[PDB]
């Protein structure tokens, strides 16, 4: 485990042959209201475009997944709600250890990037038409809705 | 766009403040047979464990997504089938440009890591119990099934 770079949100290391990118764990929040899902968009220099995502972010020091989920929902959309843990996933285990914890938010209330309320059916259609790209969190939100929230 | 490292499956660059990891695009194949989903597991040094994934891999030079999907299904499970493009997603647009193209495989036939046939319902239950971890591809497969393949 030799380190080649120790950065802000990532570290680049080598385990002999394998190139490993260490990354802080993250959270994502799925929220549905009046048939619309709470998506967010922001310029992502890594991809050169703004994909359709759901409220998400990195877990800060001293914070657990649930707390980070609450914070991200508030900071990105100005909302708070009753959160329930759903599941987790490694974004790309072939090279990074980033693990994302997904939560469901209910009974939303306004307590205070681009907020994009959109019916998941429309988000899926737009994507199929090539009009918009998805982040893993955005796609997971869309699929989760079609599977359990209809 | 300053490069700090040019590796095998990734490049580490900087766009002033943003740390960007360039990565080859990938493919993932969702396949269902007799109610069981085709999962695969392999040791992932990046995470130190073997998460539940679906046949997947990097697109090779001169190959398009569909062709890579065919190859990965054959190389990892020894199967071939009729493939249909479903959707795509950026694994983590906050730092990497890795884009995954997801396909559905039908009418599987044996033409020639660990092959794990499992009912998606069981995969979800095991995960909820903390018995197994999911890769983004594995979770997407599970959610897609519950949403459109039941």
């Amino acid at each position: 485990r030799t380190y080649l770079y120790r950065g802000r949100i990532l570290n680049l290391a080598l385990e002999g042959r394998y190139e490993i990118v260490e990354h802080k764990p993250a959270v994502a929040v799925i929220a549905l209201r009046e048939g619309r899902m709470l998506f967010v968009r922001q310029m992502r220099p890594a991809v050169g475009l703004a994909p359709l995502e759901i409220p998400a972010g990195l877990i800060e020091p001293g914070e657990d997944p649930l707390e980070a989920a609450r914070r991200e929902l508030a900071e990105e959309t100005g909302l708070s709600g009753d959160l329930t843990y759903l599941f987790s996933y490694f974004v790309s285990p072939g090279f990074t250890d980033e693990k994302t914890h997904v939560f469901l938010a209910e009974n939303l209330k306004e307590v205070e990037i681009e907020v994009v309320w959109m019916r998941p059916e429309e988000a899926l259609e737009r994507h199929q038409r090539g009009e918009v790209e998805f982040s893993a969190t955005g796609l997971v939100g869309v699929l989760y809705y079609h599977a359990f929230l209809r």
